[PDB]
C-alpha cells in the first residue's frame, strides 16, 4: 500500500517526511488525484490545496478516488473543507478545523486561506483559524481584554488574507485604537513565540490517520 499526501503550507514536506514516509506532493489542484488513483495508490491525504475556482480539487475527483477503493483523508486546510462536504460519501475528516466546518462553527475557505511562496510552499500570511486560536490563548494569558480580543478578531476577519499577519494585526489594531501600543507589543511577542498553530497540529493528525490506514489491509 502506497500513500500520496498533498501538503507544503500547513506543514512542510521536510517536517512531514520524518513523521510519515509517503509521496509528498505540492498543494492539490484540479485533476491531480486521478493520476495517483491510476498509479495504484491506496490512500490519499489531502491537507493543502489551491482555493481558486478554476484550480480547486473537485468533489467529482474525490468521489472517483473513493469509488475506486482509494481511502481519502482530509484535514487542516482544503482537506478540512472538502471532508466537511464529503464525509457522508466516505471521505475521512480529522482535526479541529474539520470539526468546526462539520458543526457550522466556521464557514467558507476564508477561514484557512494563506498566501504562500509559490516555489517553497512556505506560508507568508497567517490563516484565520490560527488567529482565532492564538487570540483565544492570548485572552487566557491575560494579554488582551474581551473587548480587545473581539476588536482584533473582527479586524482579522476584515483583512484581505495575504495581508493577515500578527505584526499587521497588532500594528493596524494600534492605529485604529483597538489596543494600547505597549499592550500590542506584548501581544505580538506572544503571537510570534506561542502561536496556536492549529493548521500544523491538524496536518500532523492527517499524517497519523494516513499512517494507520496504510498499515490496515
Amino acid at each position: 500500500a502506497r500513500a500520496v499526501i498533498f501538503t507544503g503550507n500547513s506543514i512542510s514536506h521536510e517536517d512531514a517526511k520524518k513523521i510519515l514516509r509517503a509521496n509528498y506532493q505540492p498543494p492539490v489542484r484540479r485533476f491531480q488525484l486521478e493520476k495517483f488513483v491510476q498509479q495504484g495508490y491506496k490512500v490519499i491525504g489531502i491537507i493543502d490545496g489551491i482555493f481558486f475556482d478554476r484550480a480547486a480539487v473537485g468533489h467529482r475527483e474525490i468521489l472517483s478516488a473513493l469509488n475506486a477503493g482509494v481511502k481519502v483523508v482530509g484535514g487542516a486546510s482544503m482537506g478540512a473543507l472538502r471532508a466537511s462536504e464529503l464525509d457522508t460519501h466516505g471521505m475521512v475528516g480529522v482535526g479541529k478545523v474539520y470539526e468546526w466546518y462539520r458543526d457550522g462553527v466556521i464557514e467558507s475557505d476564508d477561514e484557512v486561506a494563506v498566501s504562500t511562496n509559490p516555489d517553497t510552499f512556505e506560508p507568508i500570511s497567517v490563516p484565520l483559524v490560527n488567529i482565532r486560536e492564538t487570540l483565544k490563548a492570548a485572552l487566557d494569558t491575560g494579554l488582551v481584554s474581551e473587548k480587545e480580543h473581539n476588536a482584533l478578531l473582527d479586524l482579522a476577519i476584515n483583512t484581505y488574507y495575504p495581508d493577515r499577519s500578527y505584526l499587521g494585526l497588532t500594528k493596524e489594531g494600534g492605529k485604529k485604537g483597538l489596543i494600547p501600543k505597549e499592550k500590542g507589543k506584548q501581544l505580538l511577542d506572544f503571537c510570534l513565540n506561542s502561536e496556536v498553530d492549529i493548521k500544523r497540529q491538524d496536518a500532523v493528525l492527517v499524517l497519523e490517520t494516513v499512517k494507520k490506514l496504510i498499515e490496515e489491509a
